């Protein structure tokens, strides 16, 4: 029992792939450190295949020969939804296509053994699909499910209050004409949980955030995923989320999610504070992984708060595909930043920063348009065209705001070489961007 | 078992009021994640009055119904100190004001049933008064107290090394004629234990530092809690402090207070080195919470070592209060930083860092005063009155000092918009403050 | 059982030193939070001395009378490997000097108490010998040994699959003609495995780096460790390697050596990305603490994956010597970092960053060589010579690479105070260093 222990863990380049179509799982961590995967295992992807739920362990840096946790003669499952819960016991939950019955699984010694707990009949639905990883909410166990009928559609949650002996449905987070479905529940502390959705095929360019305040109790549709540049619109599918918190405590929500018109596994951030008070906010998107034709579905399991393992399926072939692993580098995420906004010369920009104090660290930076591709560090500087002129900014903070002040030339001064050569680097508009950290 | 499971928290606008008169308390956490408080509820605040020590738990980020932890007719309980012990079991204490006695409550469901363990007879002394959150000792937990004989004080520890189950007086804090009561104390690892204490009835705007590197085997008067700008003369109380250690581990103490005279709780923070080398060093006050009338009583939890969770109580009126939460974003906390010093121009600084090595990150900011409400970032820049001059300051870094040259002006230019806009910006003099991080 | 509760440390000053010959020892943690030491206490170091396997506990900042661990009259034992399993309990392996033998003892009390386990029979080599921090690789818990045979040399593993209940030789790093022997082990996650060794009697400068990327199956020779600025041909000897993360996840692998030339103990960091890729790029070495004449053999803890508390020992006297602890602080470790290298005035430089997004924070230093001992802060600045010119480097951030732009000089003005005063403190030539984080 030595808490102190540590067991590390290096995803870069890891994947598990034996020819077979394996996808549509999970990634989560033992109790003993070691990470694996639960996901369904077939020869095909389309309804009425091969499917069964099989459970992976890496050890030694290779994936194990798969263990299976649920199969049956004549019937096909799906998604395979679950995690480990705080008990270190491991839940297995997947749809059968056939019936459009949940069925869940569990696993009291690290995925040896597997026992059937539970098969939520369907009734009136016209099927329960099991998606996603399972999560803990006070004293409930929960695997999320999306259902249809006719024209119906509905997001709910199957619950569990004695560690995964007896399930029941529980909260209902949605109910109504939009196709919501692959959903992705964050608790984020006391009562807050937060929710990002696919919308139907996934077309359209955008992710639905929800969030609640009470457990689930109550839902407010806050919108779409908002940035500054954000996806046209592209198909979005299967998003991913993770809870982490800066060096000074500052929490922060990651978004993972598979863009299968540009062919990129994606991950953005936002404020949890910013969460909280809408869709917006999001910062810009960052590719983690490729992510040919039918690829996606990701999962993540967090280390010191701050340190992201993550996993997604991809494709090698129409009727092959594998568990890719990667790792994501979050940096020094900051406390405060402003989108690109445009500035103009010898002008005065008051930022309310929103901080608890004062923040030590600021940067602003300039490029020529509000989605660059590259852009520069902006600081003091000086020019002569005859007269004496300053370049960049000159900063001031407070515990309110930060104010710049810019130049002649909100950039450049043509002094120095290839990227301010000219006298035609000197820049009287464009736009900046400030971060800050405590 | 599955020590990698994380349950989050939330405590951002989050408040437990239900129109009764609660105070004195502690918040801690128990081994399922729960946040609790332990407080005392009445109907008034005057000694002698309605009060009894009960506990809350937050689920679903609301605050349960009271449980009853000691309460007896005729028996006024004052302020209630404990909190978690390393068993997860549960420590509360409280003096009872018609007595003097100190009255020690445990349990071991987490709240739910609580067990009478020890009642400390106030013998020769007039009271013993029971305050602050409960600490570890090596193989000791101990319960803050403080007493007064007449017109001597002292401050005392009640420890237990079963667990719990016995209870005694052990190490002496203090003992004279300074009225020194309310004590928090900090273990800071291996035999050293800094301790901050409420002077009298606060008035006079210090607070009293100490420090023990045996255990609390013998004690040092550090003297005043020390600052470049402190709390002038204002009335402080209930002191509290939390460890935590930067990205890189560098350890620091923050140390929460509530300022009757301003109405503000606030925090500072001090790097632990200087702390143990005496009382001065700590960093600028940032307000935390509003702190109306006779309002304060802090105490926190903390996560991965970098994210501190409050808890303070406030009146909404004289014979009303409840508890209110929050969180201290500490950001990255410098490694090394001079407070506001005097420059002038062409002129050198050399300011020993005492790093273990050269600070990778260093920040030199510019004001008129040493208490500034707003202030620039020094940038080496450049103007002309007629000559070629120099604004700002260039900078060399070593394994010893970090040297700081200034031109003709400390800063200004009159070259930039708004903060720097006319030759009259241009100053020859100044306060600069450097801030560094390995 | 609250994984909440933090036991902090602090070493900075404290030894364990009773006049005796203390030294080849390891430092752990126990599951309780208390730091111990195992080492060879005797009043001499020579081969057949007095040589005894000891225990000591830091309580209350002091070391507790050592616990005999193993002892027996007319043998010596020398150095001491071993350290806390997963489980909490405690293993301790020493090599006996008259006959080569390796004895392995463990203790389930925290130190309390020790039982012989094994006793590994040289058979054909001259001597096994037991070195190093043990550690767990998978299911097998293990504890390093060199060997020699004649002119042949080795490095095993002799390891336990059953908690250190039974034992046995497994993995073979090396085998060859080349006198590799102190040697530590990191397991840096999924299969790979980074080892640092002592070459012979470590004159020479040289450390030797190899990798396994199948928990110990095969091994790589990755050559010598190197950096920009090395250790010359300096006695090197007893490295020891830690694993840390940044504020965002970013891997890290930091080792600990002595150098008897220099008499220092010296860290060294290196992105776990490079190490996996080569031996070259680790960081310029930082003193951790004196090492006069025969002192060394390091020995680290890490908290929160972080924060790192170290120990060595250190000879008073040719007969007397003394375990002496201390911290690392790291601060922010770059996630790319260039080294020292030359630029001209009027120039371009592209650097590709090697990140998974573009850094938000980046920082440019200048030097007059690439081994200096102070460097400046590089930012666009202006002087004029009777022409207009740009001094320092305007910057580029993009997503692949950081570019920069110099000026007329690639550092200084000549217009601030006494680093930078003179016409001649602009040079158009020199070395510039770039540092990026995420």
């Amino acid at each position: 029992m030595n808490t102190y222990f540590d067991i590390p863990h290096r995803l870069v380049g890891k994947a598990l792939y034996e020819s077979y179509y394996d996808h549509f799982g999970q990634m989560d961590i033992l109790s003993d450190g070691s990470l694996y995967l639960i996901y369904r295992r077939a020869t095909e992807h389309v309804g009425g295949s091969d499917g069964r739920v099989v459970f992976s362990k890496l050890e030694g840096g290779i994936w194990s020969a798969p263990t299976i946790v649920a199969q049956a003669g004549g019937q096909d499952f799906r998604d395979v939804a679950g995690g480990t819960m705080p008990s270190g016991r491991i839940v297995a939950a997947s749809t059968v296509y056939e019936t459009g019955e949940v069925k869940v699984y569990v696993s009291d010694d690290s995925g040896v053994t597997w026992v059937h707990k539970f098969t939520l009949a369907r009734g009136g639905a016209d099927y329960n699909f099991a998606h996603g990883k399972s999560f803990q909410v006070g004293a409930r166990y929960v695997i999320p499910l999306y259902a249809a009928t006719g024209v119906n559609y509905e997001l709910k949650w199957l619950e569990s209050s004695d560690g995964g002996e007896t399930w029941g449905e529980g909260s209902t987070i949605y109910s109504g004409n939009t196709p919501y479905n692959e959903t992705s529940y964050l608790p984020v502390g006391d009562g807050v949980i937060l929710a990002v959705a696919r919308v139907g095929s996934g077309a359209g360019g955008a992710l639905r955030q929800f969030i609640s305040l009470d457990d689930g109790g109550t839902w407010t549709d806050q919108g779409n995923v908002t940035a500054q540049n954000g996806d046209s619109t592209d198909i979005l599918v299967a998003p991913s989320l993770s809870y982490i918190y800066s060096e000074g405590g500052t929490p922060h929500v990651v978004l993972l999610y598979t863009n299968r018109t540009t062919h990129f596994c994606y991950y953005r951030t936002i404020l949890l504070a910013r969460a909280v008070a809408g869709s917006s906010g999001w910062t810009e998107r960052v590719p983690a992984y490729s992510a040919p034709a039918a690829s996606g579905y990701t999962s993540q399991v967090v280390l010191g708060g701050r340190r992201i393992l993550g996993n997604l399926f991809r494709e090698t072939s129409s009727t092959t595909s594998g568990a890719y692993q990667f790792e994501v580098y979050l940096g020094g995420v900051p406390d405060f930043e402003s989108d690109w906004f445009s500035v103009s010369s010898n002008s005065l920009y008051t930022l309310s920063h929103g901080l608890q104090r004062s923040p030590r660290r600021v940067v602003v930076e300039f490029a020529r348009s509000s989605s660059p591709s590259t852009w520069n560090i902006v600081m003091p500087s000086y020019f002569n065209d005859g007269g004496h002129k300053g370049s960049g900014a000159q900063v001031e903070v407070g515990s309110l705001n930060i104010r710049l002040g810019t130049g002649a030339a909100v950039w450049g001064t043509g002094y120095f070489g290839g990227i301010d050569n000219s006298a035609t680097t000197r820049l009287a508009t464009g736009y900046y961007r400030v971060r800050a950290w405590i």
